[PDB]
């Protein structure tokens, strides 16, 4: 059976509490905390692509107002469906399995400027997604999962002072 675990869910889950925030800017941000996932069940002598996309949360933005997050207007139009193939790809079921699988390398940004970076519009909430794509299939069965513990709101500057010391504090 094919699972696909959060690493480091604890500290997700610590962001999550307070509302998680990634900075977005012109020439692209790494996320903190770094995705990372543990697998099991793909078939070791296949060979796979993981990739990675971003799910818009709501059909509405949000705003820090008094120090709560809050609706906050209509929602922009889309951000481009932008796809990150993890640089491991394509590689075997064995190498993905042998220990967890890391997004470190993935920047947000909010300018559409090339480096297979991954647009966001600010103030709109996403969700984190991989997918895991079997090579040389003539099907070109996917198979996806969602992480709810890594939801967090794209921003231009930190909102909440508590995400921006704990930002320094576990990073
Ligand atoms: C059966 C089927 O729809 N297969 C399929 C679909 C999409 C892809 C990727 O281009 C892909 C595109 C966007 C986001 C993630 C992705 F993985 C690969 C295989």
């Amino acid at each position: 059976e094919l699972r696909v675990g959060l690493e480091e869910s604890e500290l997700w889950l610590r962001f999550k509490e307070l509302t998680n925030e990634m900075i977005v800017t012109k020439n692209g941000r790494r996320m903190f905390p770094v995705l990372k996932v543990n697998v099991s069940g793909l078939d070791p002598n296949a060979m796979y692509s993981f990739l990675l996309d971003f799910v818009a949360a709501d059909n509405h933005r949000w705003k820090y107002v008094n120090g709560e997050w809050v609706p906050g207007g209509k929602p922009e139009p889309q951000a481009p469906s932008c796809v990150y193939i993890h640089p491991d790809s394509p590689n075997f079921g064995a190498h993905w399995m042998k220990a967890p699988v890391s997004f470190s390398k993935v920047k947000l940004t909010n300018k559409l400027n090339g480096g297979g970076q991954i647009m966001l519009n600010s103030l709109h909430k996403y969700e984190p997604r991989i997918h895991i794509v079997r090579v040389g299939d003539p099907q070109r069965m996917i198979t996806s999962h969602c992480f709810p513990e890594t939801q967090f709101i794209a921003v231009t500057a930190y909102q909440n002072e508590e995400i921006t010391a704990l930002k320094i504090k576990y990073n």
